[PDB]
Formats: C-alpha cells, structure tokens, sequence
C-alpha cells in the first residue's frame, strides 16, 4: 500500500499510460502494445532530474506534479518503482533495468549520476554511433542481460544518434493464483485478421473467475487473479475476430469501472496463447504530443543538470518489455469447489486480438496496459482437413 503523494502520482501515471496507449493504437504501424505506467512516469521524472527551466517544468507538467516539490516528485516516483516488486516476486518473475546512453564526447554530472541511481536506479553509459553495428550491439546485449535473454533485441536501428538514449528493458511473467496444469497445453491457430492465422501454443483451464459478457457492445471481460490475490489481470476481447479500434474507443477509466461492477464469479473455460510477447516502443514522438516538446527538440532542450552542458537532448525513450504467458502459478487444493461447480462454463477462448491490464490490489495502481495483436508464430496455411 502507497503513501498519499505516491498514490496521487500513481493515478496520474495511469492517465499517461492510457493517453499513450490510445496514441499508439491510432498509429497503424503499431501491432502489439505493452506499457508500464510507472516506468513511463520514471522516464519523465528522470527528465525533471537532469533538466533546467522549461525542459524540466514540462516534465512536472506532464506528471500534473507542478504543485509538488522537485525532491518530492523524485521520492514519490521512487516509492512507486519499489512498489512494483511488492506484488510480483522480484528478480525471478519481474526484472527491470533503466540506462541512459550519452555520446562519447559527453560526461555525466556526478551529482545527477548519484541522485538518478538513488531514486530511479538509473545506469549510465557512453556510446559512439560511428560504428553503428557496435552501438546497437551494446544496447541489445545490455537489455538481453537485464532480462536474462527474454528480451534479446531492443531495436534493429537507432534514428537520432546525437542525444541521450534512455532505455528501459523489462521482463514480467504473471504468476496465476490458481495455476494452469503444465500438460493442459496444445497447439492452436490464432487469427490475427479474418484471413491471416498464425500457429500458437495455448494453455487451458476451467475455474471460477469474475466475468461479464456485454451482449450490447459485443465483447467479453474476465478477471484472473494473480499470486495471493495481491494483483489481478483483466482481459477484454470482442466476440468476433475484429480490429481492436472499436473496443479501444470504449476503453476508459470510467467504462472499465462499469464493466468491473457488472462481473460475477462464474465458471469460465479460459484458453490463452502461451509464450513470450516481446514489444519495443520509442515513446519520444508520443511524449512530445503529451506536452514534452522541449526535451525532445535538439535546439530547445536544456539538459545541463545531466552533463554540466547543453548540446544534449532526449533523442529516444525505449520501453522494451518481454511479457511471458505461462501455466505456472500457485497450486490450488483439489475439491475446493468440486468438479460439478464447473459443469457448463462460459467460453473465453482467446484466439484473436484482445486488450489486457495488470493492476496492483494492495495499492490499486496500474501495473500494465497492452494488447496482443500478432503473437509469435508463422502463418499456418489454409489446411482445413477437419478433426
């Protein structure tokens, strides 16, 4: 559970994440989305830490933290970052690294290096893009080591090679409160579009889950608690195989509350795609839209508290995440509700794009927002030699 200052920041980060999600969903190039509100927030907090004047004020403004003091903002976000581990088993089902890359010519201020590592646990490194292959190799190897291989490649190309490159590498694996059986796994087809279908491995389970079927808006919503009901995962999926654009319009902080209230603990037969979903986002373009125009502009940016000198702007903000869907979770006692309690269950068969949200139960803060559109897999051909 959170302090009042951190709780208010948590709510604003949740706003930024939905605002970014909607902004990214509109981009037709974006397929999967995976945002971690508190890690997005800490990127803005890092700008207010190593910035001066309108560059740092815009960072506090995007955080709606103009009333809070500078040290208060850095401690509140710092409390938020430590609270992510609180309902996630640190270093085994949740790994996170944050590193700032500056050109070889630049040297970071020891005052900034101390306070960024203190609150944001930020790492600092220099990188020269003359050898572009060795610059990408240094970033990708760092993110791979941070996630112990789950996120092998953050990016295949760096566009802006003359500023600060903030990189956030993550690995999160939701640990179910009632585990799926390790053998209730088979191969199915996931329909990306009505025409394109990829071969995926799926995990299946039937249990009691809070569920709502919106027959009017043609969608299903299920909540799947995680280990010790300390956090819970919600999934919103349309009835037909359709683009999530329609469903995304309905996705609001208020509509979610409505849907949540309409749920009831029914027997549901859930089938989810099993595997790792690797997603990298360069939030630079989208952060400018939310009100961070100075830091991202080479000429307006003042990042003197960071390098003791100007000629340094926020070139990129990579938000790379490896989200693993696996069967593992806490065990459940057999003859808890009896096999006659799951007699005729509702069908939540996730074989087409869906939206999902992880939420902290002790603090109420949003842990993740995202959507699975194209899971990892090769297009399976139109066989249809029925079973």
């Amino acid at each position: 559970m959170l302090s009042p200052k951190a709780a208010t920041l948590a709510e604003r980060s949740a706003g930024l994440a939905f605002s970014l999600y909607q902004a990214m969903a509109k981009d037709q190039a974006v397929e999967n989305i995976l945002l971690s509100p508190v890690v997005v927030a800490s990127s803005l907090g890092l700008v207010s830490l190593g910035g001066k004047a309108t560059t740092a004020s815009q960072a506090k403004a995007v955080l709606s933290a103009e009333q809070l003091r500078d040290e208060e903002v850095h401690a509140g976000l710092g409390e938020l970052l430590r609270s992510l581990s609180n309902s996630t088993a640190r270093n085994v089902t949740w790994k996170l690294g944050s590193r700032l890359y500056g050109p070889s010519s630049v040297s970071f201020a020891e005052d900034f290096v101390r306070s960024s590592k203190q609150h944001y646990n930020c790492e600092h490194s220099k990188i020269n893009f003359r050898d572009k292959r060795s610059a990408l190799q240094s970033i990708n190897e760092w993110a791979a080591q941070t996630t112990d291989g789950k996120l092998p490649e953050v990016t295949k190309d760096v566009e802006r090679t003359d500023g600060a490159l903030l990189v956030n590498a993550m690995f999160f694996k939701p640990h179910w409160d009632e585990k799926f059986h390790h053998k209730m796994v088979d191969n199915r087809g996931f329909m990306v579009t009505r025409s394109y279908t990829v071969g995926v491995t799926m995990m299946h389970r039937t249990g009691l889950y809070n569920y709502y079927d919106d027959e009017k808006e043609k969608l299903q919503i299920v909540e799947m608690p995680l280990a010790h009901k300390l956090s819970s995962l919600i999934i919103l999926m349309p009835h037909h195989v359709e683009p999530l654009e329609r469903l995304e319009k309905l996705l609001t902080k208020e509509q979610l509350k409505i849907w949540m209230g309409k749920m009831q603990k029914k027997a549901v037969a859930i089938s989810l795609p099993k595997g790792v979903v690797e997603v990298t986002h360069d939030l630079q373009k989208h952060l400018a839209g939310l009100g961070l125009t100075e830091a991202i502009d080479k000429n307006k940016a003042d990042l003197s508290r960071m390098s003791g000198k100007k000629d340094l702007y926020l070139a990129s903000v990579f938000h790379a995440t490896a989200f693993e869907w696996d069967t593992e979770g806490n065990p459940f006692d057999q003859d808890i509700y009896g096999r006659e309690e799951l007699r005729s269950p509702k069908l939540f068969y996730a074989d087409h794009p869906f939206i999902f949200l992880v939420r902290d139960t002790q603090s109420g803060s949003l842990l993740f927002i995202g959507r699975l559109v194209r899971p990892k897999g090769d297009k399976m051909r139109d066989e249809l030699l029925e079973h």
